[PDB]
C-alpha cells in the first residue's frame, strides 16, 4: 500500500499482516492493548484523572547468555523463537503506585505458533520468573500445538529395496542408503541423522536404516516432552500465582491443555480450543463428519463447558476483561487483597429484597437492580459484580465483587429453572438435541462442580475472601444426577472449603433455605479456622422440608389425637406443616449454636463490611505470628493477639476491634517483632 | 427359639436379630468377620502355618470421662450412642508381628443407625485417633442419615388461634400456649423448649410460639452441623491415612457423602448409597417414579459410577476385600510399603506378549494368562493383581499388584472397545437406553477421570509407587467428549502426577504407542523428582500417527519427486508411511533423551524389580536427609547420598546400588545422624 498518512506498519513487519490474516492481534502489538485497557480502567474509575505515559511500562523479556530472563528494549519482530514475553508495570486504581505481571504469548507468525523445545523452555522459564516474584502470569494463546516434522535431509536420498524393480507395486522390504548417501551425510556431519546397519546384498553394500533421528531439532517426541514440561509448570503455577489465559486465536493440543491448566480462561469468539482438528478427525474417520473446528472448540462448546470462564468479542475485549479480573486480585502473592472504595459507601441499607411469591434474579440481591423509580442497591458495591463461568451450570451464579471496596468472591443460587439445551453429536446419526430442566435451589453434578471450581479459583492465585449466599434444598437424588456422579462433585465442595485460606462467610438469604445435603457440604465446622455461618431472620433450615417432617414424625395417628382441639384434614394438615416450619427458624439455629448470628437482610451490608474488615485485620495479625513463633495453635495465636486489645475494647465489636487495630499497626508490629526472643530450641 | 445347641445369640441381644432383619451383620459381630478374613488371609499365604487366637485382637473404643478414647473390654450391645468402634491389632503375612487400624460403624439397631450429634462427635474423635497414630480408618456404613425429630413435648399442648371455632376449616393465624401449658413446661424445666410472646387477646393471655426449639437434642440443624464436621474430617483423613468404607447396609445423606469422601468404597450387593430415598422422591414429585432405592444407589449405579470401587456378595465378602486391599498398604503412615515375596520370584522372563494382529486382554500382560499348555507369567507376581474401579470407565484398568513382592499401583490400557450401556431415566418418558462405544487406546472424560482418580488413590493413604503401561493414541477430540469436558479430566491427571510422592514408572508396552495429547499428560518432566519413562523396543511414539505425518509433511508434491526411484501410488504411499514410522522408534526417543532406556518386554520384570528397589532405597535415604538438614535441593541430597557409595559401585547398576545400601543401613544411619552438627542458624 502506497501513500499512507504514517509509516506503514504491516510492511516494516509483514508478520503483522500475517497475524491479522490469521485473525489475531500481532503479538508485539498486545502490550498496547493492555495500555489501552489500563487507560479505560482509569476513565471508568475517575473520569477526571489525567494520565501520563509513564503510568504504563512494558519491557520485553528474553534470555541472556546464561539463559536468564532480562528486560531488553529491542525492536518488534526480532524474536528468535516463536514465543514472546513482556513484564508489565502499570499504575491502576487499586495500585496507584504500580503493580506488575508478565505476559507470555505464542507468536502465530513464527512457524504457525508451534510449540518447539525452545518455546517450551522459554515458556517454562517465564512461568518460573513470575512464580518466584509471585506476580500474575497472563498467557495469550495463538498456536498450532507441538511442532512436527521429518528428517528432510533423508528424503532426497533414501533408497527402497523392492521385491523386483520390474513390479515395484509388488511391495518392498526395507529402506536404505548407498555408500554414496552415507557420505553425503558425513559431509555435513549429519551422520547421527540415521541409525543404520551395513549389509552386503548380492548386489552392493546397502545400509539399512533402522531408525531415522533427524539432524534438526523439534520433530517429534522431544516436542511432546517440552509440552509436558509446561503442562506441569502451569499446573503448579495455578496454586502459586494468579493465572489467566486469553485464547486470542486457535489453541491446539498442549495449547488447549495450557488453557485449562491455568483454569481461568477468556475465549475470543470464533477462536477454537482444540485437541485434534476437524480435518484430521474427518480424515481418521473417513467420513466428512465435522465442518469447522468451532464445533469442537468454539465458545458454544467451551463456554457452555466451563473451560471458558468468559467470552470476548475481540482481543481488546478480552484484554479488558483480564485487566478487569485482576482488579480484585492482590498485586502479588500474599499481599493484602486490593481495596478500592467507590461512591457506594458501606453505610447504607440494602434496598432490593426477595419475596416468597415473586420470581427474582439473585443478581439483584448481589449488585442491585435498576427500576423505573430509581436504582435499588444490592448487598454489594454498585457495578462491582464481575460474573464468571456465566455460560456453564447456570444453577449457581459466581463472580467477584466489592463490599465497601473489599474485594471478595461471591456465590449465589439461581432460583429460576435453567433450560440446558445440549446439542446433538454430528458424529451420530441417532444423535438428537436435548433439553435438560435444571430446577432452582438444587445442586446438580454441574452446579456442584461449578461451586467447587469457583471456591478453588477464589482461593488459589486470587487469594480472596468469600461469601456464599447459601440457598439450596439439597442435591438432586434422582437417578440421572446420581448416575452422573453428583456425589463426587458435592465432595469436591467439601475438599475446596477445607483448603480455603481466607475468611469465609456463609449466609442463608431472606427467602432462602438450606436443607439436608446442602447444609452438610457447607457447614462451618468443615473449616473452623476460616468459616462463619449466618442465617437471615427470614431464612429456613432443617434436615428436611416441613412436608417431610410431618410425613415422618406427624403421622395420621398423631394428627388425630390433635383433632382434640376442635373433613377437616385440609386445615389440620396446615397446622402440622406450620408446626414443623416453626423448628426451622433462625432462632433455633442460634439457640442450638450452629450459626454465629441471625441477621436482617437490610442491615447485612453494614454488618458484613465490618465483620469482614475486622477479620481481614485479625488474619494479618495471625499470620505475622505464625511466621514468627512456630509452635502454637490458631486458638492460641488469636488469643495472644486479642489479649493485646485494650481492656475497654469489646472483642465482639467488629468496628471497634478493626478500628483499634488499624490505628496501631506499627505498635502491634513492634509487639510482634518483640516476640523474636521466642527462640525455643 | 427353644432348645438350641448353644446359648441363643439373637435373644441375649434382640438387636442382633433386628440387624439381620435389616439385612446386615450385627455391628458387634463384625470384629469376628475380620478375624475370619484374616485367618483366610493366612491360609492362602501359607497353607501350613498354625494360627493362635492371639494373632488377632479387637478392643472396643469408647470415650472416658474426659471424652478421650480408651480400649474397654465390655459386653456387646451396651453402646450408649448409635456409633461403635474397635482398634484391631492383627498379625498378617505382610506384618507377621502385627499391624493396627480402627473400625468405625453405625449401629443400625440404635435409632435406625441415625447420625446424631453424639454419633458425629464420636465418629470425628475416632477419625482423629487414627490420623494421629497414622493407622488406617475402616468405616462400616449402615445408617439412615442425619437424625430428625420435633419438640414432642410441645405436641400435646399447642393451641391454635382460628378465625372462628365454628368453621376451623376457615384457617388459623398462629399457634400458642395457655398460662397452664407454660406452667407444664416450667414444671419440667423444659422452658427453653419454645420462644414465645405473651399477648392478651380479648379472651385471655395467650403465649404465641414464634419458634419451637425442643428440649431434646438432635432434631434438626444441630445434626446437619455434626454431619459437616465428619464430612470435613473425612475429607482430611483421605490425604492422611488409608481410608476405606464398606456399605454394609443402606447408607444415606451424610452417610452417602462419607462413602465418597473416604474415596475407596466396597458396596455389598443390594445395599443402596443414597441422598433422598425413593419414597420421599416419589412423594415430592407426586407420581410413583421409582420402585426401589436400588435404582438410585444400587451397584448398577454406584459401581458403574466409580463411587463404588468394588462390589461384594455379602458382608464377609466385603471384609475380605478390605483386608485384601490393605495387604499392599503400609502398616501406618510413612512406613515402607509392605513387601511380601511369594513363590513367583523376580528372576524369570515375562511369558505373555502382545501381537499387533491379535486382540489381547492387557490383564494378561499384568498378571499373566492361563493357557491349555500351562501358565504364562505376566509382568507381575502371579495372583497379585487386585483390580479396582472395575465397573467404571473400562477404557483403563487399575489395580494393585506386586513386583517380586514390592507392592505398587498399576494402570493399564484396555485395548478392546468398551460397550458402555447407559440406562434410561425412569423420571423421563422420553428417556431411552443408550449404548456408548468407547474405542480402545483412547482417553475419554471418564477414563481420564479414572486414571487421575487411581493416581490420587495410589498416592494418598496407600503411599504406593506406581507403573503406568502407557498406551494411548490421545484423548478423544470429538465434539461429544470435548463438550463433556475431556480437558478438565486430562488436566486432573497432570495435577495428580505433580502431587505424587513415591517413585513412578511410565512404560510404553510392546505393541503399545503413546501419541500427542497422551504423551503430554504423562511426560516425566511433570514430576522429575518421582517420574521416569521407558519405551519398549517395539513401542511407537510420535506427535502424530504415521498417517498424519505423511498427510502434512509428505504431500503428493513430495511423493512425486520421490517417484524418481523407479498407478504406483498404492505402494509409494506405504513407502512414505514407513518413512514416518521410522521416526517413531524407541531408538529416537533415546537419542533425543526423552526416555531413560529402551527395554525388552521379556526382560522387563527383571529390570523393573531392581530399578524400583534401587529407587525405594535411595528415596528412604533422601527423606532421612530431608528431615535432618533442611535447606538442600533434591539434586543436592541425592548427590551427597550417592557420594557415600563405594568408589567401585556403579551408580547405574540398580542391583549393585540397592544391594550395597541394604548391606549398610546402619552404617548409613550413623552417617546421617552424624550430620546433626548441621545446625546452620
Ligand atoms: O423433606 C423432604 C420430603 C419428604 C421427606 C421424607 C418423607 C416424605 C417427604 C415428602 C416430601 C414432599 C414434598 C417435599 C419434600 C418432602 N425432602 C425430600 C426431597 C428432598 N429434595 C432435596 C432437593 C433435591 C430433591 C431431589 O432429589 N430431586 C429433585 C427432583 O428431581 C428428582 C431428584 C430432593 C428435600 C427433603
Ligand atoms: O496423526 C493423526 C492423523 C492426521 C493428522 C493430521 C492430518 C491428517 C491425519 C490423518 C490421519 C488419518 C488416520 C489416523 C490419524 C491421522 N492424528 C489425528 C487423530 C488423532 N486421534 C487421537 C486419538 C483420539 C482421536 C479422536 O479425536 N477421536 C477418536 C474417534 O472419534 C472422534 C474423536 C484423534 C491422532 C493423531
Amino acid at each position: 500500500p502506497i501513500a499512507t498518512p504514517y509509516p506503514v506498519k504491516e510492511w516494516l513487519q509483514p508478520k503483522r499482516y500475517k497475524a491479522h490474516l490469521m485473525g489475531t492481534t500481532y503479538v508485539y502489538d498486545f502490550p498496547e492493548l493492555f495500555r489501552q485497557a489500563s487507560s479505560s480502567q482509569w476513565k471508568n474509575f475517575s473520569a477526571d484523572v489525567k494520565l501520563t505515559d509513564d503510568f504504563f511500562i512494558s519491557n520485553e523479556l528474553i534470555e541472556d547468555e546464561n539463559g536468564e530472563l532480562t528486560e531488553v528494549e529491542r525492536e518488534p519482530g526480532a524474536n528468535a523463537i516463536g514465543m514472546v514475553a513482556f513484564k508489565i508495570t502499570v499504575k491502576t486504581p487499586e495500585y496507584p503506585r504500580g503493580r506488575q505481571f508478565v505476559v507470555v504469548a505464542n507468536d502465530i507468525t513464527f512457524k504457525i505458533g508451534s510449540f518447539g523445545p525452545q518455546e517450551d523452555e522459554f515458556f517454562n522459564k517465564v512461568t518460573e520468573y513470575a512464580r518466584k516474584r509471585g506476580i500474575p502470569r497472563i498467557y495469550l494463546a495463538a498456536n498450532s500445538g507441538a511442532r512436527i516434522g521429518m528428517a528432510e535431509e533423508i528424503v532426497p536420498l533414501f533408497q527402497v529395496a523392492w521385491n523386483d524393480a520390474a513390479n515395484p507395486d509388488k511391495g518392498f522390504q526395507y529402506l536404505y542408503l548407498t555408500s554414496e548417501g552415507m557420505e553425503t551425510l558425513k559431509k555435513f556431519d549429519k551422520e547421527n541423522s540415521v541409525l543404520t546397519e551395513r549389509t552386503v546384498i548380492n548386489g552392493e553394500e546397502r545400509f539399512v536404516i533402522k531408525t531415522i533421528i533427524g539432524s534438526e531439532d523439534g520433530l517429534g517426541v522431544e516436542c511432546l516432552r517440552g509440552s509436558g514440561l509446561i503442562a506441569g509448570a502451569t499446573s503448579r503455577a495455578y496454586h502459586d500465582i494468579f493465572t489467566i489465559t486469553l485464547v486470542t486465536c486457535r489453541s491446539v493440543g498442549i495449547g488447549a491443555y495450557l488453557v485449562r491448566l491455568g483454569q481461568r480462561a477468556i475465549q475470543v469468539e470464533g477462536q477454537p480450543i482444540i485437541l485434534t482438528g476437524a480435518p484430521a478427525i474427518n480424515k481418521m474417520l473417513g467420513r466428512e463428519v465435522y465442518t469447522s473446528n468451532l464445533q469442537l472448540g468454539g465458545t458454544q462448546i467451551m463456554y457452555n463447558n466451563g473451560v471458558s470462564h468468559l467470552t470476548a468479542v475481540d482481543d481488546l475485549a478480552g484484554v479488558e476483561k483480564i485487566v478487569e479480573w485482576m482488579s480484585y486480585v492482590p498485586a502479588k502473592r500474599n499481599m493484602p487483597v486490593p481495596i478500592l472504595e467507590t461512591k457506594d459507601t458501606w453505610d447504607r441499607p440494602v434496598d432490593f429484597t426477595p419475596t416468597n411469591d415473586e420470581t427474582y434474579d439473585v443478581r439483584w440481591m448481589i449488585e442491585g437492580r435498576e427500576t423505573e423509580s430509581g436504582f435499588e442497591y444490592g448487598l454489594f458495591d454498585k457495578g462491582s459484580f464481575f460474573e464468571t463461568l456465566s455460560g456453564w451450570a447456570k444453577g449457581v451464579v459466581v463472580g467477584r465483587a466489592r463490599l465497601g471496596g473489599i474485594p471478595l468472591g461471591v456465590i449465589g443460587v439461581e432460583t429460576r429453572t435453567v433450560e440446558n439445551l445440549i446439542p446433538a453429536d454430528p458424529a451420530n446419526p441417532n444423535s438428537a438435541e436435548t433439553l435438560i430442566q435444571e430446577p432452582g435451589q438444587v445442586w446438580h453434578p454441574n452446579s456442584a462442580f461449578k461451586t467447587a471450581q469457583a471456591i478453588n479459583d477464589f482461593n488459589n492465585g486470587e487469594q480472596l475472601p468469600m461469601m456464599i449466599l447459601a440457598n439450596w434444598r439439597g442435591f438432586s437424588g434422582g437417578q440421572r444426577d446420581m448416575f452422573n456422579e453428583v456425589l463426587k462433585y458435592g465432595s469436591f465442595i467439601v475438599d475446596a472449603l477445607v483448603d480455603y485460606k481466607q475468611p469465609i462467610i456463609i449466609y442463608i438469604p431472606p427467602t432462602g433455605e438450606l436443607r439436608g445435603g446442602s447444609w452438610v457440604v457447607v457447614d462451618p465446622t468443615i473449616n473452623a479456622d476460616q468459616m462463619e455461618m449466618y442465617a437471615d431472620v427470614n431464612a429456613r433450615a432443617g434436615v428436611l422440608e416441613p412436608q417431610g417432617m410431618v410425613g415422618i414424625k406427624f403421622r395420621r395417628e398423631k394428627l388425630l389425637d390433635t383433632m382434640n382441639r376442635l373433613e377437616l384434614l385440609p386445615i389440620y394438615g396446615q397446622i402440622s406443616l406450620q408446626f414443623a416450619d416453626l423448628h426451622d427458624r433462625s432462632s433455633r439455629m442460634v439457640a442450638k449454636g450452629v450459626i454465629s448470628k441471625e441477621l436482617e437482610w437490610t442491615e447485612a451490608r453494614r454488618f458484613f463490611f465490618w465483620r469482614l474488615r475486622r477479620r481481614l485485620n485479625e488474619e494479618y495479625l495471625i499470620k505475622r505470628l505464625s511466621h514468627q513463633v512456630g509452635e502454637a495453635s490458631r486458638l492460641e495465636k488469636i488469643a495472644r493477639i486479642r489479649s493485646w486489645y485494650p481492656a475497654s475494647v469489646d472483642h465482639e465489636d467488629d468496628r471497634q476491634v478493626a478500628t483499634w487495630i488499624e490505628e496501631n499497626y506499627k505498635t502491634l508490629d513492634d509487639k510482634l517483632k518483640g516476640l523474636k526472643l521466642e527462640s525455643f530450641a
